[PDB]
């Protein structure tokens, strides 16, 4: 996975559990613990996290800000694909594939588009109309 | 670049020039010629193309056309929703081969949604002005 993938998962585990165990990270990302330990070393050098003797891995403010951004980006992209009518089963893998390869410009414009549909259900109905007309 | 990247570029070159030289592919993909020859052999095995130079099989032609369509569609998508033009190409290159066909087709419907009534485009721009502040 990418550095972004590791920070995203670490932030989520701290939110869910209160801590991020190397074993939990390894299971979440489907990687070997050694891959995790190496990435953690990298994230420590770049000051996204530190390692305490008693608490284990702890995000710095830099890590927390990035993690929160990454979770937001994930959730937004799922909401986007869901609103435009992608089969739910496909959404997660599509988001995992694209999320870390989009500019903030694109993310923010996708945010505006999500707001566009959420603000008036009639727009959703019209889009549903179009889909039927592109079905033939 | 992936297999999809190689076929997409090979198809474009045949459409542009009438042929696909290894050197043109290597230049388009910012890779060494040897990487190209390796992929070409893989593509020849999978029956996407043959060498007689490089010629796409019907399988390769169908895939290449799908890939250019997907590219062009995703650029139009980002453009319609107001992404800065200078960002669109790199964003598409990054996402294009990681989307299901379901997502591509739904994005296609969304593009048609906006292109059919210019007022929808105006309303989206209105929201961007709200979400700005
Ligand atoms: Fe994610
Ligand atoms: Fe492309």
């Amino acid at each position: 996975p990418s550095m972004e993938d590791y920070i995203e998962q670490i932030y989520m585990l701290i939110e869910e559990k209160g801590y991020a165990r190397v074993s939990d990270i390894a299971e979440a990302l489907a990687v070997h613990p050694s891959s995790v330990t190496k990435m953690v070393q990298k994230l420590d050098k770049d000051e996204y996290l530190i390692y305490e003797k008693y608490r284990g891995l702890v995000l710095t403010s830099k890590g927390k800000k990035i993690g929160k951004r990454l979770v937001y980006r994930h959730e937004l992209l799922e909401q986007f694909l869901r609103i435009i009518g992608v089969d739910e089963e496909k959404i997660y893998n599509d988001v995992e594939g694209i999320e870390h390869h989009l500019s903030w410009n694109s993310i923010d414009r996708i945010g505006d588009l999500v707001q566009y549909f959420e603000e008036d259900d009639a727009r959703k109905k019209d889009l549903k109309s179009i889909q039927k007309k592109t079905e033939h």
